[PDB]
């Protein structure tokens, strides 16, 4: 449409965005009500789902496709497990976690993404991930501290070391948007994947709700 991708992307996936940010446990977690407890489950089914993502960023920017866009400093899944070492005090959890059934879901997408390196599915679900995190992430780590006390060297996810001026960062990112090279066919189909995305999302926040 008239205004670019960013705009589009802005636009089109407004109402899913809505529904996972108003998630009960979204909003109950950044009200205080939870504990360090929740966000740790919720932070163990991002490194799950952060890695398969990160699987099919590798294989889209290997293929020679957005690769300006797929900046591997975005990357969240090592430093997610360094911080989940903090807050389980040990290693303990790469052997106990499991899947919530909302994260086999997305994660399957993921994988069947990155073995058909969908370039185009795998620039929306970057989209709704990573400028997620660096958009509203700030005010989630903020959250963490004020209500639960959790160490800001617990909180590395949202911190993204290596980017400096996060707010050009931001805004370079949705250039690159704008400038891929993008058929009706393929704008489409990562159009109707950034909703998928955000979809995925609040089961993700509906299944950590529930004792999922
Ligand atoms: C499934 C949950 C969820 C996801 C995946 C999400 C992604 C997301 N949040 C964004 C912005 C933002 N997101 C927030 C806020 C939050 N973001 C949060 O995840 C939470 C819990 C808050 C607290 C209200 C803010 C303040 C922006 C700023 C705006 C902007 O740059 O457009 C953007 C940028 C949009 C754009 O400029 O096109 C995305 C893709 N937001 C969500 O709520």
């Amino acid at each position: 449409a008239t205004a670019g991708l960013a705009v589009e992307l802005k636009q089109s996936t407004a109402q899913a965005h809505e529904k996972a940010e108003h998630s009960t446990f979204m909003s109950d977690l950044l009200k205080g009500r939870l504990g360090v407890a929740e966000f740790t489950r919720l932070q163990e089914q991002a490194w799950l789902f952060y890695t398969a993502l990160e699987q099919a960023v590798d294989a889209v920017r290997a293929s020679g496709f957005a690769e300006s866009l797929l900046d591997p400093a975005l990357n969240r899944a090592e430093v997610l497990a360094r911080d989940l070492d903090k807050l389980n005090g040990s290693s303990e959890w790469r052997s106990r976690i499991t899947a919530s059934p909302a994260v086999i879901d997305y994660v399957n997408r993921l994988e069947e993404i990155r073995d058909n390196v969908d370039g185009p599915a795998l620039v929306a679900h970057h989209y709704v991930r990573y400028l997620g995190d660096l958009s509203g992430g700030q005010v989630i780590a903020r959250m963490m501290q004020r209500h639960y006390g959790v160490d800001p060297e617990a909180l590395g996810f949202y911190h993204f070391e290596g980017i400096a001026k996060l707010k050009v960062y931001k805004d370079e990112y949705r250039e690159k948007l704008n400038n891929l090279e993008l058929s009706d066919e393929q704008r489409e189909h990562l159009l109707k994947e950034a909703t998928d995305a955000f979809v995925f999302n609040h089961q993700v926040f509906a299944d950590l709700g529930k004792g999922l």
